[PDB]
DNA sequence: GCCG
DNA sequence: CAGTAC
DNA sequence: CGGCAGTACTG
């Protein structure tokens, strides 16, 4: 429940300016610092007050205080116009920050520019014939009705396998933006394999449409990242990730595949001050870094059946995944 | 941008 | 590898 | 000063 409205959404504009520029670290912290706005329970109203919140210090404060007595920010004026073009271009799926501001720097100002002059990749392109439906969140009752598809067309060639839909969707949150399916198998070995079958299954259904990220030659695959529609009248395209993990690491890649993203960064950052280290696929102890932070040692994966076992295992109170948006 |  | 994405 | 999460594809 924001109280600071008038802050944040002036901040906002500010951060996608710097994120859709390639300021990436500058953009994180003003991210850290909206959100940390989103949450306080009244107005800031002192530049002191403004301090003594986490994620906030000198700086942002002198930019709250600036809105809280002239009303604007000085620095949204100096923006420069490339902004929005930049922003229009990186939402194409594919695109990120170098692309936008080579095509930028090429002269392209449209998505017409982009489609009858730019060089697009095979996602690119595809990113772009979905620009509108990609930008679409879809109602959960959709989002409930992709992972069904998916998980019918891998129970139908094994029983035992098990199919959760996380991201936004196991958070609770009335809109996805995708479907994220994990799918594993409680015996540990026939979860091998099975990319091949699941994804030809729904290919036959005519349910996926596009591959975006698809390595199917390997037989090591673990992600697929695509486009599927349902079936008939009033369907849009949508996103569709599908991860296959082995059974050990079921805790691990449900914490991950739920999220936030947010929310992962923080327990990721947090194990590693303990000298662990935490990923999709494990838990780790004893991890050996240099001063940079960089794994030079990669220490034990402890056993973790649950996702309650990683909280513990951190020092942390569970959290329910409604309460990991940050 | 923030923070150790 | 750099870029992009989850 | 310098890290800011830790991974998986693409070409
Ligand atoms: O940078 C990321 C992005 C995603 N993730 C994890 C968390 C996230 O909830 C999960 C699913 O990725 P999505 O892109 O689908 N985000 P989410 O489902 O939370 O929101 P949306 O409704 O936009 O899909 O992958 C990360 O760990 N790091
Ligand atoms: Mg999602
Ligand atoms: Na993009």
């Amino acid at each position: 429940t924001n109280h600071n409205l008038h802050i944040t959404e002036k901040l906002e504009v500010l951060a996608k300016a710097y994120s859709v520029q390639g300021d990436k670290w500058r953009a994180l912290g003003y991210a850290k610092a909206i959100n940390a706005l989103k949450s306080f329970h009244k107005p800031v109203t002192s530049y002191q007050e403004a301090c003594s919140i986490p994620g906030i210090g000198k700086r942002m404060a002198e930019k709250i205080i600036e809105i809280l007595e002239s009303g604007h920010l000085r620095k949204l004026d100096h923006i420069s116009e490339s902004v929005p073009v930049l922003e229009l271009f990186s939402n194409i799926w594919g695109a990120g920050t170098k692309t936008a501001q080579m095509w930028y720097q090429q002269g392209f100002r449209s998505l017409e520019d982009i489609r009858s002059q730019a060089s697009l990749t095979t996602q690119q392109a595809i990113g772009l014939k979905h620009y509108s439906d990609f930008l679409e969140r879809m109602p959960r009752e959709e989002a409930t009705e992709i992972e069904q598809t998916v998980q019918k067309a891998a129970q139908a060639f094994n029983s035992g396998l098990l199919c959760v839909a996380c991201g936004s969707y196991r958070r609770g949150k009335a809109t996805c933006g995708d479907v994220d399916v994990l799918i594993t198998h409680p015996d540990g070995r026939s979860h091998r394999g099975i990319f091949s079958r699941l994804l030809d299954s729904l290919r036959q259904e005519g349910f996926l449409t596009d591959d975006l990220v698809s390595q199917e030659e390997n037989g090591q695959q673990q992600k697929y990242l695509g486009v599927c529609r349902l079936p008939g009248p009033g369907r849009r395209h949508r996103r569709l990730d599908i991860i296959v993990v082995p059974y050990s690491e079921f805790a691990c890649a449900l914490l991950y595949f739920t999220g936030s993203a947010h929310f992962n960064r923080s327990m990721r950052a947090l194990a590693k001050t303990k000298g662990m280290s935490l990923s999709e696929h494990a838990l780790s102890t004893a991890v050996v870094r240099n001063t940079h932070g960089c794994k030079v040692g990669p220490g034990r994966v402890l056993p973790t059946p649950t996702e309650k076992d990683v909280f513990r295992l951190l020092g942390l109170p569970y959290r329910e995944p409604a309460e990991r948006d940050w």
